[PDB]
């Protein structure tokens, strides 16, 4: 169902590290009104976790109250505590979200079986849509396509953000679950393709700069329409590149910020875009026309 | 300062998840009778992860009081977010444990500076001693050996728990320090190895179910007594490669219920060790005459 851009929203803050709501606010205003499908509030670009419990739902909350049921918000409630995180998705069923986004338990180094008792302790508690998020770099587990098909299994259990990368295997499991659960790409230099192979949008870094662009490629990718994914996503591909030349969401912050914005704001152990990508960001920038 | 055999300590559970202080006690009565040095409480192998702030704080507790002052507490304070992991530290400060160790920040990804940062933060922010501790495979980061040398000159930072396995690596580092702060093995494997190249001794999971054992070699080790670390190893060198059979600590967890010392307790996402590997375990165990 939730289909196309799906921008995985930085959470905007000053110089000091308090959340910043006026931008906030207007970021998500000017992405409903340049074309993105869709909003993750507190994921890992949204920096939960440095975010309390308490600005975690202020959050939830203000995107769900300037979004206005214009598009679809999916609330990010991901722990490494089975416990914990029942307890941020039910928050967010509460605030009103339209689905949750739960990583991988990061760490801890669950089981195959623990990453299935996992899940289906959370679905069966809350009763709302729940979006999987495999990230093994991040985590230090990998959730394998198996464990995956054994999940869409599960009632609520609706589909799975895939940031691997690893297309042919992205492919592989979109096949095998025909249809049963939704599959979105969580890598934007890849997204384009895993799209024409068939996902269901991407949940996308880049499209916090570039929503526009950015949902015209996932619309033309989900549409299979292959030379103009390919076509349009070229303009705006080494974006992709450039936003990780230091950890999400380090750059994409500093980007938003020569974008004018956001103010440079990053909470510790996050530290603003080093001084030597400056100016290679300020470019690439400038190269897709953003600036 | 602190040397020797120092036990990352479970925290036992009833069937039902809650802790065991009843066990609790037992366990840690019995490391100090058997030879163990210290205890780090609620780190990676007591589960920090999937116990409140609220239970964080009464195991720390819990431990300093029954040990009562025999041999050194060392508290896991580590977490993710700067401002959390200054507020974990500070707890144990006040709860007069002897000092902490802070594992990276997880998942997040910091680069080096915000790793140098984070620490800075925490050592001037709480005045107490403090073990940096460093485990790609979980973290998703490598604190850089020259990132540890740089943090090694603030007051307060007095270690680093080496879990890479890299030997080469491990004495590298050593030898860099000439000093500055002590190194522990975070790998019981190579740790006998470690401490023979002039680390100051071994947080050990091994030191779970062998605390004697770990602590003679340990000592020996310390002693320079090449030899005799090497065939005291031997006695366990099998039980370090069974005790990560699945994600710590899953197996030490059986083990020590094996051994009739703790209940089947263990929180979600990890569980009981899978039954596939519980044979295997015993025998290894009575191979090492510990059952
Ligand atoms: N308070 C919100 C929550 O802590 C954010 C999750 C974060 N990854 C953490 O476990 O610290
Ligand atoms: N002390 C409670 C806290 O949420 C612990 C979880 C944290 N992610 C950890 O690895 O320690």
């Amino acid at each position: 169902t939730i289909q196309g851009s799906i921008v995985a929203i930085v959470t905007p803050m000053l110089k000091d590290g308090g959340v910043d709501w006026k931008s906030l606010e207007k970021l998500v205003e000017w992405h409903i009104e340049q074309g993105t499908n869709s909003i993750v509030a507190v994921g890992t670009t949204g920096e939960a976790s440095t975010l309390s419990m308490e600005e975690h739902t202020q959050v939830i909350k203000e995107i769900i109250r300037v979004a206005n049921k214009r598009i679809p918000i999916i609330a990010g409630t991901g722990a490494n505590s089975t416990r914990e995180a029942i307890e941020l998705t039910k928050a967010a069923k509460d605030l009103g979200a339209d689905a949750a986004l739960l990583v991988t338990p990061y760490y801890n180094k669950p089981t195959q079986e623990g990453l299935y008792q996992h899940y289906k302790a959370i679905a069966e508690a809350v009763e709302l849509p729940l979006i999987l998020y495999n990230v093994p770099g991040r985590t230090g587990v990998d959730l394998s396509n198996d464990t995956a098909v054994r999940l869409a299994e599960i009632p609520n259990i609706v589909g799975i953000k895939d940031a691997t990368g690893d297309v042919p295997r992205g492919k592989a499991l979109i096949d095998a679950l025909n249809g049963k659960m939704a599959v979105y790409s969580g890598d934007d230099e890849t997204a384009w393709e895993l799209m024409l192979l068939g996902a269901d949008g991407n949940i996308s870094v880049t499209a916090n700069i570039a929503p526009k662009a950015m949902s015209e490629v996932c619309a033309v990718a989900i549409a299979k329409d292959e030379q103009q994914a390919k076509t349009l996503n070229n303009k705006i591909a080494n974006l992709h590149n450039i936003l990780f030349c230091e950890s999400n969401p380090i750059p994409v912050k500093w980007a938003l910020h020569e974008m004018g914005l956001i103010d440079t704001g990053i909470r510790l152990p996050l530290t603003p875009l080093a001084e030597q990508y400056r100016e290679p960001l300020r470019n690439a920038l400038k190269d897709a026309g953003i600036i």
